[PDB]
C-alpha cells in the first residue's frame, strides 16, 4: 500500500527517507517519550517510533511521535508533510497547499467498503479492554490526563446520514471505558454534535481511528467546509476511492488499515474533567480543568503491533504548527479568492506561533478595484473573521507581492516596516475569538469573542499606480551583472550546499 | 595603541581574529565595494577590507566595510561589537550594552590636547581637494549622491562652547567642496544647528572624523543626554581620556589617530539636494530628494594608507540594526528606571527591523505596585516616547521575567501569545515619529507624529498574583531528572558544538 493511503506503509517510508529513529530499549509513556518527541520537535530532528513502550501488552501499543513535524534542512523541510500526500520530499509550502486544495473544484470520490482490513486483525470487548491500563502517554508534566488521542481522527455522522466528518480534536482517558475531549463550537465535530443533541434521542455513534492514511489525517485537521464528507474529498486529492471498512458495534466506516480502532458513543447528556493540556501556542495552566465532552469506548480493534502515532505538542515546531496553521491559511487563501479579493497566497508565519496569517495580494488587480486601505481592511476581515476557517487566526497581515509570506523572516519586515500601527489597523471585537490563545481565555477580555485584527501592511502607491520603492539588499539595489561577478569572484576573494 | 582606541588597531584585531578580508585587487566604489559589503551584512560573513580601490590618489583612501556587523556563529556573534569596547568577543549584548552605560553614573573623563598625531600625517587645502574626484562609494544603484559618510563622526560644538557632541548622521557629496546631509530634530546636530542659526552670526564650526576610536564611534551611535559632551563619557567609560588634536582650520579637536578629518563649516542658511538614500529600514524610494543641511569643506588632514569605513546599510543585518537599535534600547532601559519603572533589559529585534524594543519587566516589583494593563502601558509610553530616546521606536513590548529580550524567537512568541490586539495595546498619536520608517514618511498619516503603540505582552497574574503557566517546551513540561536522561541518551538513541 502506498504510504500516503496507509499508516504503516508511510512509517516505512520515514525509514527509508533515513527520517526514523528507531528506539527498541524500554521507554516510559509517562513522560518520557512525549519528552523525546517534544526535543525532536525543537531541533527537527528524525521522528522517533517507541517499539518498547514500558506497558505494552498484547500489541497495544507501540508509539511514532513528531510524525508531521520539520526536518532540518532546508531542501527537504516539509518531506514529512510531503510523505502525507505522495508529493516528493523537496515539496514547497505552495505546493503542499495546492494539493490540499485541489479537491476544492473536484467531483468527491466516495470511499469502496471492502469486507476486511489490517484494522481487525485484533479485537477486545466491552470485557477485554482497560483504558486506564494502556500505555497511554502522559505528554505534558501538568497534562490533566493521559491524552491518548492527539493524532487520531474523530468520525462523526449527521443524524440524516448525508455529512460523515473526519476530524482531529484532543481526547484524554478519564476511566477503564471513557475519554473526555474538546468539542467546541465552531468545528464539525461540536456542528454534528448539536444536531444530535436538538434531536434528542440518542447519544452520537462514534469511531476514533488512529495511525489512519496519512492523506486523511491531512483533510482531519483541514477546514474543509460544511457539510463536505473529508472521506471523499481525500478520495479526490489522491485520484483514488478510500478503502473503508465497517465498525462492528455501530455502522461507521473505518480506513481498512487504521492502526486502532475505538468504537462507541459521544454522549449528548455527560460531561467529565477535560485538559488542562500543553497546548499548540505554547502554554500549559497547571489546574485549569474544564468540563468537556464524554465518548465511551464498546470495543478497540487493531493492527497486529499496532503503532498510536502522538503530537507532543507546544512550543515551535510540530503538527500544531505545521498541519492546523497551513492548512487554515491553505483554506483562508481559497475562501478570500471565492470571495473575489486579490489574493494570491497564504501562510501562518511560525514566529507568530500560527495566530497570524500573511495573504499576498496581487496589487495589479487591487489597483483595478480603485478602492483604499480602510475599505479593503474591511472586506477581508469580514469575510475571513465570520467564517470557521478563520477560526483560530487573529491577525491578518496583508502584503503585496515583492513579499514571499512563506517566509517568515519576509512577513515580518513586511509588517514592521509597512503597516502604520492603529491608523492602518482595524480592530474586530464582533468576531468569534480563539480561547486557546493565552491572551484571549487567559486574557482581559471576553475569552470567546473579538480581539482580531487586520494590519495592511500594503504601502499607498500599491493602491494606485504601483510599487514606488526597490529594497535595500543585495538583490534589488544592485544590477544583474554586478551581482553575478561578486558571486563568482566570492570564494576567489577570501569569503564563506544546496540540499546540506 | 589599543584596539577600543585606534581605529588601525581595529582592523588589525579583526584581521587576527580571522575576521577580516582583504581584498588588494582593483575594486570599484561605483556600487562594487557596497555589493560585496552587502551580501557580507546579509550573510555574517567576514568585514571586508578593500586595499586597491579604483581612484584611490595619494593616500585617499582605502575602505573597511561592515565594520559593527555580525558574525557567523553564535559563540562571537557580537565579536566585532566588542572588539570596539576592548571587551572578550564572546561578549553578549547584555554585557555590550551594559558597558555603553557604564559612563552614566561616572564623572566625566575630559579629553587630554596633544599636539599632533597620525591625522596629521597628510593634509589637502582648499586648492588641492576636489570631493568629486575622491573614491567616495555609491552604496545602493538609486542612491542621490555618493554617500562619503556612514561611519564617521560629526563634531559640533553649542555656541557657549560647553557641550561638543559626537554623533553620526549621513552625507554625501554635493561638489568640488561641500557635502549635504540628514540634519533632523530631535537629533543633538540638529539642536546644536538650531542654537547658531538663533545666534544668526555664523555658520557651525564643524569637522567629521572617520576611522575614529572604535569606542567613539559607538558613542557616537548612542543617544546619551542632551549636553553631554560624548568624549568624556567615552573616557570615563573606557577609564582613559581620549588624546585629541586641535582641526588646523578651527578650534574643535578631533581623535589623534583619526584616519580621516574633514574640517569646516555646516551652514545655517544653505541647502542643498540630498538623498535617496537606501536606509536602515530596508529601503530606498528613488527619486525622493529633499533638500539637506549643507557642509562646507576647508580642509582636509589624514593618514599614511588611510581607511574610510563604510556601512552599506539596508536589509538586515548592519551597522543601522546592531548599533542604532541596541544601543537606543540601552538608553531606553536606563530612562525607564530612572523614572521609576521595573524594567530590567530592553532590546531592539532585528526581526522588527530595529522598531521595536522589547522591555523586560521585573513582574515582583510589578506586582507591589498594584496597577493595571492600561495604566502600566500609559506610564512606559509617556516615558519613553516623549524622549528623544525613543525617537526611533514605533513598538515597545512589555514582557515578564521569563522572556530573554535578546532573543527575538522569544519576543515574538510572547508578543504574538500574550498581548491581545487592540485591547492590550495603547496607542500614542501626539508623540513625535520617525519618519525614516516607510509607514510614517511614505504612508498614511502625518510623517512626523504619532504611529508610536505600547503592546503589553504581561499577562493577568503577572499584575497580581505571579505567573500562572509553564511553557509547553522541554525545558519547562518535564521535571529536571528526566530532561537529563533524554539529553545523556540522545546520542545513543541515533539522534544528532558550542563554537563551531
Ligand atoms: C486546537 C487543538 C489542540 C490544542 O491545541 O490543544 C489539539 C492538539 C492536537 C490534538 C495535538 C491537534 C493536532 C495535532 C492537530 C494537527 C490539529 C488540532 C489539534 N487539536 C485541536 C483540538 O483539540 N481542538 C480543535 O479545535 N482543533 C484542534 N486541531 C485542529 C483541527 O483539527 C482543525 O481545526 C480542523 O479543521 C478540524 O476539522 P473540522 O472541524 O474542520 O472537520
Ligand atoms: C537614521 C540614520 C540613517 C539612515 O538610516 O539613513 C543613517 C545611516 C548611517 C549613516 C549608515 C548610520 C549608521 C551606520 C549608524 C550606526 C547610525 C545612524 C546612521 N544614520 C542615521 C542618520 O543619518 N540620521 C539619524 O537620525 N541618525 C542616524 N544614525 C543614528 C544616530 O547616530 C543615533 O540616533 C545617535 O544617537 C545620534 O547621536 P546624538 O544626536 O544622540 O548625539
Ligand atoms: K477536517
Ligand atoms: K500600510
Ligand atoms: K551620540
Ligand atoms: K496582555
Ligand atoms: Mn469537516
Ligand atoms: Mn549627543
Amino acid at each position: 500500500q502506498p504510504a500516503h493511503l496507509c499508516f504503516r506503509s508511510f512509517v516505512e517510508a520515514l525509514k527509508v527517507d533515513n527520517d526514523l529513529v528507531e528506539i527498541n530499549t524500554p521507554i516510559d509513556p509517562n513522560l518520557e517519550a512525549a519528552a523525546i518527541t517534544r526535543r525532536v520537535c525543537e531541533t527537527n530532528d528524525k521522528a522517533p517510533l517507541f517499539n518498547n513502550l514500558i506497558g505494552m501488552k498484547n500489541g497495544l501499543f507501540r508509539i511514532l511521535g513528531a510524525p508531521g513535524s520539520l526536518r532540518k534542512s532546508s531542501a527537504d523541510r516539509y518531506g514529512r508533510l510531503a510523505r502525507h500526500l505522495a508529493l516528493p520530499p523537496t515539496a514547497s509550502m505552495r505546493e503542499i497547499l495546492d494539493k490540499m486544495l485541489s479537491a476544492s473544484d473536484m467531483p468527491p470520490i466516495p470511499p469502496t467498503i471492502v469486507p476486511t482490513g489490517p484494522c481487525k486483525e485484533n479485537s477486545l470487548d466491552d470485557s477485554e479492554f482497560d483504558l486506564t491500563e494502556l500505555p497511554v502517554p502522559l505528554i505534558h508534566k501538568s497534562d490533566g490526563g493521559k491524552y491518548i488521542q492527539t493524532y487520531g481522527m474523530h468520525i462523526v455522522q449527521s443524524p440524516d446520514g448525508t455529512w460523515t466528518n473526519w476530524s482531529i480534536a484532543r481526547a484524554m482517558v478519564h476511566d477503564k471505558n471513557h475519554l473526555t475531549g474538546l468539542v467546541i463550537p465552531p468545528q464539525h465535530i461540536w456542528q454534528i454534535h448539536q444536531m444530535w443533541k436538538k434531536e434528542g434521542r440518542s447519544d452520537v455513534p462514534w469511531a476514533l481511528a488512529f495511525g489512519v492514511p496519512p492523506a486523511a489525517i491531512m483533510a482531519s485537521s483541514m477546514p474543509i467546509p460544511d457539510g463536505v464528507t473529508e472521506a471523499g474529498y481525500v478520495g479526490a486529492m489522491t485520484g483514488s476511492s478510500l478503502e473503508l471498512v465497517k465498525c462492528d458495534t455501530n455502522d461507521l466506516y473505518v480506513p481498512a488499515t487504521s492502526e486502532i480502532v475505538l468504537e462507541g458513543t459521544l454522549s449528548i447528556s455527560e460531561t467529565g474533567p477535560e485538559g488542562p493540556f500543553g497546548e499548540m501556542h505554547g502554554y500549559i495552566f497547571p489546574g485549569d480543568t474544564h468540563l468537556g465532552a464524554k465518548y465511551k469506548v464498546n470495543r478497540i480493534t487493531y493492527r497486529n503491533n499496532a503503532i498510536m502515532p502522538m503530537s507532543s505538542c507546544g512550543r515551535l515546531t510540530d503538527e500544531t504548527h505545521t498541519m492546523i496553521g497551513s492548512l487554515a491559511a491553505a483554506e483562508i487563501r481559497k475562501l478570500c479568492q471565492q470571495n473575489d479579493l486579490p489574493i494570491t497566497d497564504a501562510f501562518a508565519p511560525f514566529e507568530s506561533q500560527v495566530t497570524w496569517v500573511a495573504l499576498r495580494v496581487d496589487t495589479e488587480k487591487l489597483r483595478a478595484m480603485k478602492t483604499t486601505s480602510e475599505g479593503f481592511r474591511k472586506r477581508v476581515g469580514d469575510v475571513v473573521f465570520n467564517h470557521k476557517a478563520g477560526y483560530t487566526i487573529h491577525r491578518l497581515v496583508l502584503v503585496g507581492d515583492d513579499i514571499d509570506v512563506y517566509e517568515g523572516k519576509d512577513v515580518l519586515w513586511a509588517f514592521s516596516t509597512r503597516c502604520r500601527p492603529g491608523m492602518d489597523e482595524t480592530l474586530f471585537e464582533d468576531v468569534r475569538g480563539f480561547p486557546l490563545i493565552p491572551y484571549m481565555g487567559h486574557g482581559n477580555g471576553p475569552a470567546h469573542r473579538g480581539g482580531k485584527v487586520v494590519s495592511d501592511a500594503l504601502m499607498p502607491t500599491e493602491y494606485t499606480t504601483g510599487r514606488n520603492w526597490e529594497a535595500a539588499d543585495f538583490n534589488q539595489s544592485y544590477p544583474e551583472d554586478l551581482k553575478q561577478k561578486v558571486l563568482d569572484n566570492w570564494t576567489k576573494m577570501g569569503f564563506s550546499h544546496h540540499h546540506h
